[PDB]
């Protein structure tokens, strides 16, 4: 096939040092099982003061006050809505603002774009590559908005102390400027090895090889959420009939993300019809409270 980009990749560009050991791809799981596995084995956590080097007299008052879990959420019912261009014309605004919480990516605003993506942001996921290379980070209003959480590409399961010394992109002094401008906004940095458990779970059941790159901000957001909301309705995540290669605002594939099976694992949990897919690019999945493992 044309996946030697894979292999090659694994030869002499493998950049996270990616050794997978779990059960070779192909694995079959049920819905309710393939459930049960991402919501045991997928540890969805923030870093913790307790966690060195942020112990230390350096991040001493840099992290959240209150746990992730004891803060935020949960909810009954969740939206996650992409920043795909397929959103443009699509009506969507109302409906994404009958939801309990709302989870947006990085820089996507809501200003003049209401009707199509909704005016309400609850959590916004960011890039580690957003926060240290956007200077608008620290300015634009719209990140005021809610609960912020930033999360950024590690070595294959490396260790919090590991990661520390070589994060992808370097944005720990920024992410402590912002928070003394804005000190009472909840602002996370996500575990390290979160986007790697759900790694290790996407190769598990894909047909065969992925891209030893971590999953892309939507696929970590849909699991963010999952473990805070009762129901998830994602938006745009699986492309409509108004499927496009530009975001909704004027700022979109790629060959980093393993965005090929992020979105069939997304598609077999589909709980919706392929036609509010088609015709909405919308998808309903069940969260994690209420199943039986
Ligand atoms: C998940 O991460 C949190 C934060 O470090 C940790 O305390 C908890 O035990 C972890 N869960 C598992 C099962 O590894
Ligand atoms: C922070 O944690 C590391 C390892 O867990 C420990 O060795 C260090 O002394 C701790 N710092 C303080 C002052 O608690």
């Amino acid at each position: 096939p044309r996946l030697l980009k894979i292999w090659r990749n694994y030869l002499n560009m493998n950049k996270y040092k990616v050794s997978y050991k779990g059960p070779g791809p192909g694995v079959k799981f049920s819905v309710e099982a393939l459930r049960c596995h991402l919501r045991d084995h997928v540890n969805v956590s923030m870093i913790e003061a307790t966690d060195f080097p942020f112990n230390t007299t350096e991040w001493e008052g840099y992290l959240p006050k209150e746990n992730f879990r004891t803060k935020v959420g949960p909810w009954q019912r969740c939206a996650v809505v992409s920043s795909a261009g397929s959103l443009k014309n699509s009506q969507l605004g109302r409906e994404i603002d009958n939801h309990d919480a709302v989870l947006r990516f990085n820089g996507a605003p809501t200003d003049n774009f209401q009707q199509d993506v909704g005016s309400k942001t609850t959590i916004r996921l960011m890039n580690s590559q957003l926060v240290t290379t956007e200077k608008r980070f620290l300015k634009d209003s719209l990140y005021t908005e809610g609960i912020l959480i930033v999360w950024d590409p590690s070595v294959y399961h490396a260790d919090i102390p590991k990661w520390y010394q070589k994060p992808d992109y370097n944005f720990f002094e920024t992410y402590k400027s912002y928070r003394r401008l804005n000190p009472s906004q909840p602002f996370y940095i996500l575990k390290p090895q979160m986007p790697w458990e759900l790694w290790d779970i996407i190769q598990e059941i894909s047909a065969d090889l992925i891209q030893p790159n971590p999953p892309s901000s939507g696929m970590l957001g849909i699991i963010i959420m999952m473990t805070l909301c009762d129901q998830v309705d994602i938006y745009e995540f699986l492309p409509s009939k108004r499927k496009t290669d530009v975001c909704y605002y004027h700022q979109t594939m790629g060959a980093y993300h393993p965005l090929l099976f992020e979105k069939n694992m997304v598609k077999h949990l589909n709980e919706g019809t392929d036609e509010d897919i088609y015709l909405f690019g919308k998808a309903t999945l069940s969260g994690f409270r209420n199943i039986r493992c």
